[PDB]
This record gives structure tokens, C-alpha cells and sequence, in this order.
């Protein structure tokens, strides 16, 4: 196995396949075949593969090398460096300028593969749309809940919409985006680590994303990268049951102003329970907080509200999470009563919605 | 006690006094003779910041939680007016339609440092003190049992001020002339105190006044006064570890040398970090290997005319020096494989670094 490639063509591929990395799981599989260098990283649950065209002379073969060390070596070389690689006995030699390195290898035959599987559902969409869908909801996934199905994100196809749902039992985020293709009605759960990796592969360019879903796997092709993950078992909740049936009390306020006020009130909220109370009245919102030391905060804001007066408590962190996710001018809070969830949205888009349980 | 002040006139003061019993998590606030004073302490050191009060005020003193008070003021909007008044056991804070009631502890209970007399004094520019500390800070020990190493030596001699730091393995020294006749004296400043001193300096046009006592040090700059205890101990003599008449001077661009060392370091022993240098006519070869028998080699052009030699060093210590230097070219002053190396900015002898030889 031999290849010579410019540093600039290896960096991002190495970054992508090595980021999240059986000592052999700490290695990258390298394969030179048919004028292509393939780089693969896996943790047995998911896999990233990068392809890199080889325009200079090369020789076929495969090996595995320590991912972090190989990446750090390549990153450490100067801009414009050309990196010559060749296998020599048990070691992989890496040469650039008068910098030389000899890395240990493990046999390519030992590198684990995911099970083969069939694609049942496919569609393509812009990168910017997948980014939007993931960023809108990702913060609301559970982290290590014993309900394993919540440690991850729902990807649902319906009509021509792709929808993501994330919830941890206390708060929920949902976002739907049209993708201009007839889709079957289908849902899968992607594990939270796979969601993060998928997000990280979205470079910001105009390369479209191709998605393939099987019964136990999801795959995403973007540019010269292929990401594959297993799915999570279990019955995900139905976001329509979490959305308030009829939250017909509508409050509108500046996002930044609202966030600032909550963030200040939070300072004097209970350090564990983070409770704040909201008093809504005609064109006015009052937020209060207090803690076991009897310290107290009060914020009063102008808002647009024409409904009945009411009072409700929330965990302020959950609300701040939403407002930070929104990135918009004005927010709409949609209320039911003092003992029911609240729905929050961008006042100028219903494309994402957030639900927070009351305290 | 009452005052009203612009948010932006409190932020810097609040940053500075938060730097140093639960009253130690409070700040002492005092309104007197046109001035708000804020004090934070950890009983070892203390910072006092003064804010001029141009709006109506009323005298008095209290203490409030530092983190919460600082967070409220920082969270308030740009340009906000902050009105504070003491209401019984609470301190009330208001600005626009935001109101806060904070718990207080009596000012009477706020601890003072022991009184002391100044014995050595001098004034220098902030940039000079900043250079002195930054040049050497990284070589101070952290929680070493030799408590006298967990800090920095400040030494006055003639018209110069010198700092020394060492952890028992490597050493940094920096000396700057400060244009005033000083007694020959030295003290050890605790590492936490060094960091706080460093951070009180903005590099601006206010002169820094330093006062040293038997057991304390104080630094006054503009509206801020820092006071710390000294470390009551004996510091090692830096002159003892400086190599005698090193006659083999290697010179190279700092960044090229640094990047070579950083790449080589990847395949060095994770715990002991040894790398080898082979010096020859205008050439440096650096090698590294690890227990798994992986190997790195770097060859660079340098300026070097001395006898050929080999020497090993801890690459983390060498990289620490190169990162602190932030200069164009470096000088490595070599002697032989069993002697230390002295490293300097090629264009300046004001800072010097000593690293020990490793056998491999
Ligand atoms: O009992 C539930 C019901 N539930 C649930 C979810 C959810 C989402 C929102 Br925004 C509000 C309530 C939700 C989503 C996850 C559902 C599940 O267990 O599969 C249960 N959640 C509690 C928290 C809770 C307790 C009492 C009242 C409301 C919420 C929990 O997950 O620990
Ligand atoms: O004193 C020491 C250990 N030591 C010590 C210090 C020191 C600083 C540097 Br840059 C390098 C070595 C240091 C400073 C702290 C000394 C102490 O224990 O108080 C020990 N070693 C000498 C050997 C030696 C001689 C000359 C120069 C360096 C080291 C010995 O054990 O006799
Ligand atoms: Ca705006
Ligand atoms: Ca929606
Ligand atoms: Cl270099
Ligand atoms: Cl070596």
C-alpha cells in the first residue's frame, strides 16, 4: 500500500472519521483500491467512511493505524505539505518534507464490519435542511435515560415532510421541513451519538445529502463521506400527544428581551429545581424567582397578550434552552392553564415547536 | 447605604474582587466620602476596587454574595443604571423593571488582613510587571510538598527587578531594569497571588506601585489595591542551575522549531516525553520513540557551527518554553549530553530558561 496526497485533502476526511474514536477500534482502516483511498472509523454501532481520489502514483493494499496519532501528525504538518505513506512490514511510514514517522499497525482483516442490510426508504435533501432539523431539536434528547428510546432522535417521514422529534420526558422539540419528494409514512430512532456525528458531517457547502433507511440502520451520503448507524428499539412517544390540544392563550415577545429576563431571574432560582413563576396579564409578563435563602428576583416586560390572566411555573433552564435554540426576533408562547404544558415557537415560523412541562 | 451607578462602572471592579467561611464568598461594599469600595478576600490575599460615585449616595457598609451580585450586574442590559440600597437584612438591587433582593452578612464580620509595615517600595510600568510574570509563571510548581516552590520569587537588586519560577525540574528567570535604586531583597509570592496580580494589570498608562513588607506584598494600580501574604520559606538559588559558558549556540526560527518538536512529541513516551537532538553544521535532527516502538524524526536547517553532539530533553518542558517566548528566533545554548540547556529569545537575554538533560 502506497499513496501520496496533499495535506489539504486528508485533513477533513481524517477529522471526520477519527473524531469519535478491541484496540483496533482506536485505529482507522486505510484501503487503497481503484484509484481511491478509503478511510474508515467505527465503534461497532456506527461507521464513517471517507473516500479520497488519488491523482498521484499509488499502490493497492490495506492496513489500520492509530487514528489520533495519524491525525495529529497530518494536522501538525505545515500548510501545503504533501504526505507520502507506505506500508513496510508491521509499520506504516509517513513522510513529508524532512519529517518522518513510523506508526504501528493492526491487520485490515481484523477491522470489524457492520452487518449487511437492505435500504427500504430513501430520499435526498439539502444539507442546510438536515442541519436545521437537527439543530432545532437536538438539545431536547435524553442523555442516559433508562428509557433508551429517548436517548436519540426520531426521524419521521410523512407526506413530503421530514420531521425530527426529541424529548427527555420533561421537554420536547419537534421540527418538520418539506423536502419535495413523496415519502412513505415511517419513523426510526437514531442514537444520540449518531445524531451528533451526522450533524458534524454537514460541511456547509451545496453538496446534497442522500439518506437510506433500513429496518435496523440509517445511512447518510454527503459528498465523499458515508455515515452508517444502527437504530434504537422501542416505541417513541407521539409528539401530537405532547403538543397542547388547544393552547389558545397567545403571548408574543422579543426573544432576546425574554431570554435576558429569564436568565437574570434564574440567578435567584433554586439551584437544583430552577423554578420561576410567570404571571401573564394584558400586554404584560412578570417573572419571579426565589430560593431557600429567601432571595428574590422580579422581572416585568411588555408583551403582546390579549387573553385571560394566569400564572404558571417552569424550570427556567428548559425555557432558556428553547429561547437559545430559536435564534429569532420574536417568540410566541401558547398557554393552556397553570397545570398544563406550554408550547413555544418562533413568532414568524411554525416549522419548529417546543413543549415544556409545567412545574 | 445607597448608591446608583452605571453597570459598566461596576463590571471591571467586580471581576477583580471576585478573583480571591461563607463570608469569603461575599464582597464587602462600603460607601464613604464619594466612593464605593468593593473588597474580596480568601484570608490569604485581598483585592479592593474603588468606584467614584457621581450620583447621590448614602454612606454605610454591607456584604453580599459575590457570584450572584456579579451575575445580576452582568446580566443587566448595556448602559443600565443600577440602584442599590440596604433594606434591613437584604440588599435591594434595581434597574429598569428588574428588582432583586439579596441576602447580606454584616460588614463587621468581613475579615481583615493583619496590619503591616512597608519596607521596600518601587513604581514600574504595568507592562514591565506583566512581562516579568508571563515570562516565568508556567514554571512555578503546583501543590508541591516543597511549599516554597508553589509561587514565584521576586528579587530586587541594583535597579532591576527579577522573577524566578521553578518546579524542581525546569526553571524560568526574567530580569528587567526599572530605573530606581533598590535594596538587595527577595520574597516568594504564592502562585494564586501571582495569578491575581497578573490579572489586575491591563497594560495601560497607570503606574504600578509595589510595596513589600516582612510577610506581605501589595500592588496598587489606579482604582485597585491587591494585598497578599508572602510564602514564608527559602527559595533555591537560580544561579546554581545555569550552565557555565555554554559554547555551542543553536539558533532557529521559533515556530519552525516548535512545530518540529510538537510533531516529534506525538511519538514520545506519554509519561516521560523524552526526545533526542543531534546537532551538526547548520542542522538539527530531532527523534522520538515510545514503548510501542513507533518513531518520529524531524530534520531542520538551523544556525549552528559548534562540535557535533547528542542530547535528550523532556519535550513538554521545551514546548512550554517555546510557547512562552512568543518571539521570532530562539537560541539554544548547549554544552554536552550530560549538561542542561539554556534557552533564550535569540535577540534578548532578559528571559532565560533551563531544562535538564535526559539520557534518551
Ligand atoms: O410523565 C411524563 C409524561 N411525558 C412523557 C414525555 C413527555 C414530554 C413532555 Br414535554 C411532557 C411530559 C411527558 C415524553 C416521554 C414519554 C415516555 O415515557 O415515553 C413520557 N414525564 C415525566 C416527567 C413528568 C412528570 C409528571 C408530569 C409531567 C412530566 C418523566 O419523563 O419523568
Ligand atoms: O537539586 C537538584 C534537584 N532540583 C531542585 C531544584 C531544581 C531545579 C532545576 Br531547573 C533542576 C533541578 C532541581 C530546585 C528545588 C530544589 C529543592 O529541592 O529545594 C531541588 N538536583 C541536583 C543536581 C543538579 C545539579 C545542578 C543543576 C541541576 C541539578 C542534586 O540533586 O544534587
Ligand atoms: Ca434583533
Ligand atoms: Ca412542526
Ligand atoms: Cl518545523
Ligand atoms: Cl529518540
Amino acid at each position: 500500500m502506497k499513496f501520496t496526497v496533499e495535506r489539504e485533502h486528508l485533513l477533513k476526511p481524517l477529522q471526520q472519521v477519527s473524531g469519535p474514536l478491541l484496540p483496533i477500534l482506536g485505529n482507522l482502516l486505510l484501503q487503497v483500491a481503484d484509484g481511491t483511498l478509503s478511510l474508515t472509523g467505527t465503534d461497532l454501532e456506527m461507521e464513517m467512511v471517507a473516500r479520497v481520489a488519488l491523482v498521484q502514483p499509488h499502490e493497492p493494499g490495506a492496513t489500520t493505524v492509530p487514528a489520533r496519532k495519524f491525525f495529529d501528525i497530518c494536522r501538525g504538518l505545515p500548510e501545503g505539505a504533501e504526505i507520502a505513506v507506505q506500508l513496510e512490514g508491521e509499520r506504516m511510514l509517513v513522510r513529508s518534507g524532512r519529517s518522518r514517522f513510523s506508526l504501528s499497525t493492526l491487520p485490515a482483516a481484523d477491522f470489524p464490519n457492520l452487518d449487511d442490510w437492505q435500504s427500504e426508504v430513501e430520499f435526498t435533501l439539502p444539507q442546510a435542511t438536515m442541519k436545521r432539523l437537527i439543530e432545532a431539536t437536538q438539545f431536547s434528547m435524553a442523555h442516559q435515560d433508562v428509557r433508551y428510546y429517548l436517548n436519540g432522535m426520531l426521524f419521521e417521514t410523512e407526506g413530503e415532510e421530514l420531521r425530527t422529534v426529541a424529548t427527555d420526558g420533561h421537554r420536547l422539540a419537534v421540527c418538520s421541513m418539506p423536502i419535495g419528494q413523496s415519502l412513505p409514512s415511517h419513523s426510526v430512532i437514531v442514537p444520540r451519538k449518531g445524531v451528533i456525528e451526522l450533524m458534524r458531517m454537514l460541511d456547509g457547502g451545496d453538496n446534497p445529502l442522500r439518506v437510506q433507511i433500513g429496518s435496523n440502520n440509517i445511512r447518510a451520503h454527503v459528498g465523499d463521506f458515508i455515515f452508517t448507524s444502527k437504530l434504537v428499539d422501542g416505541r417513541f412517544p407521539d409528539y401530537r400527544r405532547v403538543l397542547p390540544k388547544n393552547p389558545d392563550k397567545h403571548l408574543e415577545a422579543g426573544c432576546d428581551l425574554l431570554k435576558q429576563a429569564f436568565a437574570r431571574a434564574a440567578i435567584l432560582s433554586n439551584e437544583k429545581f430552577r423554578g420561576v413563576r410567570l404571571y401573564v396579564s394584558e400586554n404584560q409578563l412578570k417573572i419571579t424567582a426565589n430560593n431557600p435563602e429567601q432571595e428574590e428576583a422580579e422581572e416585568i416586560l411588555d408583551v403582546t397578550y390579549s387573553g385571560a390572566e394566569m400564572e404558571i411555573g417552569f424550570n427556567v433552564s428548559y425555557v432558556l434552552d428553547v429561547l437559545n435554540a430559536l435564534k429569532c426576533e420574536n417568540v410566541r408562547m401558547m398557554l393552556t392553564d397553570s397545570v398544563s404544558s406550554v408550547q413555544i415557537e418562533d413568532a414568524a415560523s411554525q416549522s419548529a415547536a417546543y413543549v415544556v412541562m409545567p412545574m
